[PDB]
């Protein structure tokens, strides 16, 4: 339903930061306080607003995607054809063809076409053959003008699984990992436009999201953790090390 449209014809440091806070600020719950911090929770899921549309506008088209409001999971994009025909593709298990319908109205029940693969990083990492290191989303890096060149490969084009795995890649990192992940914001505007290499750091974070909000949801008091943690890049004791964008919802705080 709700819609947010990043600019990328006349892109700025400023616009994607915002952008980002949209997210945040649609989602969030604020009066959940985890740990005694001040950083965003996602709300208790609802049954009547369950998704929420990117829109990320170009000089030659636009191309959006569709996440999921009670955490921030992928559930569908839509791009052009080689035909200027609007299509939109899904995971099955995400959204139905009546929500389709109501999240992206100009893609006609015909044209919804379900995913072959999984939602998963690992299923969609293996259908965007990459072919060095170690063939994962690390490998593609990530950026602004990274994000434009993605956007390329299926606005007004023939579906071609590999490239639109690498735009799924790159899409939702830029998106919902950066809405999760300051860090990852930060490296984004630190290197803005441009497209810059990924770290261990972006993937250890996007793989404990969970790990980490349990921790400050039950074992934080006024940002500091009970005992020790580390996450994969070293031990962390304050939840301020971390730069958290939004928590996952654990429920109201004990």
């Amino acid at each position: 339903a709700t819609a947010y449209t990043l600019n990328l014809a006349n892109p700025s440091a400023s616009q994607y930061s915002s952008f980002l806070d949209q997210i945040r600020n649609n989602v969030r719950d604020t009066s959940l306080i985890y740990g005694g911090t001040d950083v965003e929770v996602i709300g208790a899921p609802s049954t009547t607003d369950k998704f929420l549309r990117l829109n990320f506008q170009g000089p030659r088209g636009t191309v959006s995607l569709g996440l999921r409001r009670e955490n921030l999971y992928v559930v569908a994009y839509l791009a052009m054809d080689n035909a200027n025909v609007n299509r939109a593709y899904y995971f099955k298990n995400q959204i139905t063809s009546a929500e389709l319908t109501a999240l992206f109205p100009e893609v006609v029940v015909a044209n919804q076409k379900q995913l072959e693969y999984g939602e998963d990083y690992q299923a969609i990492e293996k259908n965007a053959k990459i072919t060095t290191g170690d063939q994962s989303r690390k490998e593609l890096g990530l950026g602004i003008n990274l994000l434009i060149t993605m956007i390329d490969g299926v606005n007004k084009k023939v579906r071609v699984v590999k490239d639109e795995a690498r735009f799924l890649l790159i899409a939702i990192q830029m998106t919902a990992e950066a809405a999760r992940f300051r860090y990852i914001q930060n490296l984004v505007t630190k290197n803005f436009p441009n497209k810059f290499d990924s770290e261990n750091k972006v993937i250890q974070f996007q793989v404990s999201w969970s790990k980490i909000s349990t921790a400050i949801f039950g074992d934080c008091k006024n940002g500091v953790f009970n005992k020790d943690y580390d996450f994969g890049f070293g031990k962390v004791r304050q939840a301020k090390d971390l730069q958290m964008g939004l928590l996952k919802y654990l429920g109201r705080p004990k």
